[PDB]
């Protein structure tokens, strides 16, 4: 057994991260609870369309690398997030559409790409592409409208940039197996894997609310994902209330599904949190360990035993 989430995690060979925002690096209790606890990072915002790529070939990694250099002097991993998406888009991309689109993507993805050649265990290349609702059906955006092949071409950029990093989709609302969003992103990840798409990983946003309850068929929706030849990651979980009971279920989803690689919360306090009315995470605003954070470390661990090996 272990005494903090990342360690606990690595005893299955998996990962308990974070969301690490780089202006709350000066923050010495924010630094001091996720260096301790997390052993993989994510840039909450800083490796975004809009803030490395603030205007056209005018990349910016001052944020991103403040976030990144923070992650591995302290021993994490990092996840790229993200590099093709409809959302926090620069005002420049947002204007573009067709053939000049598709080359400002293929652009954005290899220069993104290339600062952190060798660096990123995985990146979200492609994020929320499907409609919400039950169509199944791709969301309409800029880049969708640039052609229905745009996160085939977004995955195969971006191979070629880095073979060494894994390549996921990552989504919400896809959790439920039942749901039609779901099972499109099903269809697509096996047409993909078909078809020799290099599709490496599916990451499950599982933003748990009362809008989108945790269902138990969780574990279900992952097994399914993870025999179509991809691994499986939970990226942004964060769960509304803070429920220890659906903390632990999601923790117990992931072990017992062999490609579920590690699981991220979507930051450190409930007050760092972007829902911090919801109270989502699993330490309070003084940093105090919720009932939460105590359920996942004993999930972690398969038990709370103290005494000898
Ligand atoms: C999954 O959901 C969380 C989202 O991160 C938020 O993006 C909007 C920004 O205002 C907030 O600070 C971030 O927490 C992430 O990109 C998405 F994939």
């Amino acid at each position: 057994a272990e005494s903090t989430l990342g360690a606990a995690a690595a005893q299955s060979g998996r990962y308990f991260g974070t969301a690490i925002a780089s202006g709350r690096l000066s923050d010495s209790t924010y630094t001091s609870i996720a260096g301790r606890e997390f052993n993989m990072v994510t840039a909450e915002n800083e490796m975004k369309i809009d803030a490395t790529e603030p205007q056209r070939g005018q990349f910016n990694f001052s944020s991103a690398d403040r976030v990144y250099n923070w992650a591995v002097q302290n021993g994490k991993q990092v996840r790229g997030h993200t590099l093709a998406w409809h959302s926090q888009q620069p005002g420049w991309m947002q204007s573009l559409s067709g053939s000049a689109l598709r080359q400002a993507m293929i652009d954005h993805i290899n220069g993104v790409m290339a600062h952190y050649k060798g660096k990123i265990v995985q990146w979200d290349v492609v994020n929320e592409a499907f409609a919400d609702g039950s169509s199944g059906a791709r969301r309409d955006s800029n880049l969708q409208r640039s052609g229905n092949d745009w996160i085939e071409v977004a995955f195969r950029t971006a191979r070629a940039a880095d073979p060494s990093a894994k390549l996921c989709y990552n989504d919400y609302n896809v959790e439920n197996w039942t749901w039609a969003k779901t099972q499109a992103m099903y269809n697509m990840v096996r047409d993909f894997k078909q078809r020799g798409v290099p599709i490496d990983c599916v990451g499950f946003q599982s933003h748990f609310n009362s809008g989108s309850p945790y269902n138990s068929n969780f574990r279900t929706t992952l097994q399914n994902f993870a025999a179509l030849g991809v691994d499986v990651a939970i990226t942004e979980l964060d769960i509304q209330g803070a429920p220890a009971s659906t903390y632990a279920n999601v923790t117990n989803d992931c072990l017992a599904v062999s490609r579920c690689l590690g699981i991220t919360v979507w930051g450190v306090r409930d007050s760092d949190s972007w829902r911090s009315e919801q109270t989502p995470l699993l330490f309070n605003n003084d940093g105090s360990k919720k009932a939460a954070y105590t359920a996942v470390l004993d999930a972690l661990n398969g038990g709370d035993s103290s005494e000898p090996p």
